């Protein structure tokens, strides 16, 4: 039993809700919140900009130190950093950004990072401003993640389409 509320169950391990991931994280304080990161951990917009804003820029400060030490992530890769006031940990995961020409096949590799954590609150990787088809992202999520994932979909209209089209 966990404290996630109001989710529709899609499969044995995947759940979905129309929600602002920032507000969800502040309520649940999950062990792991997933950020839709880029390789530079520059949290400018989308989920990343919103999460970072909610941390009063502490996420960005921590991220800049991480990059200065370690260099950029790989597309499809991840790192674990602090969750600040939102969660115990933040798993920064880089899905391919179609608006940069990156290979959509890397989306499966990106979701594989979720399997290192028993339970996660997460967005749909590569959706939104990353330019991929969210229906496809949900399909890859369900077919790749084996741990318990609670997906927050910000856009209500998109949420309804994802549910109604789910196979
Ligand atoms: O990339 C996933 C998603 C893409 C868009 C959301 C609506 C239409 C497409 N972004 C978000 N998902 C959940 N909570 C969020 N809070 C701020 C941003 C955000």
């Amino acid at each position: 039993v966990n404290s996630f509320s109001g989710y529709l169950k899609l499969t044995d391990n995947v759940y979905i809700k129309n929600a602002d991931i920032v507000e969800e994280a502040k309520k649940v304080k999950p062990t792991v919140v997933v950020n839709a990161a880029n390789v530079y951990l520059k949290h400018g917009g989308g989920v990343a900009g919103a999460l970072n804003k909610a941390t009063n820029n502490a996420m960005q400060v921590e991220s800049d130190d991480y990059i200065a030490t370690n260099g950029p992530l790989k597309v499809g890769g991840s790192c674990v950093l602090s969750g600040h006031n939102l969660a115990k940990h933040c798993l920064h995961v880089v899905g391919p950004n179609v608006n940069k020409g990156e290979d959509i096949q890397l989306l499966k590799s990106a979701y594989e990072n979720f399997n290192q954590h028993e339970v996660l609150l997460a967005p749909l990787l590569s959706a939104g401003i990353f330019g991929a088809d969210p229906i496809h992202s949900l399909r890859v999520c369900v077919d790749t993640v084996r741990t318990n994932v609670y997906l927050a979909v910000f856009d209500k209209n998109l949420y309804d389409k994802l549910v109604s089209s789910f196979l």
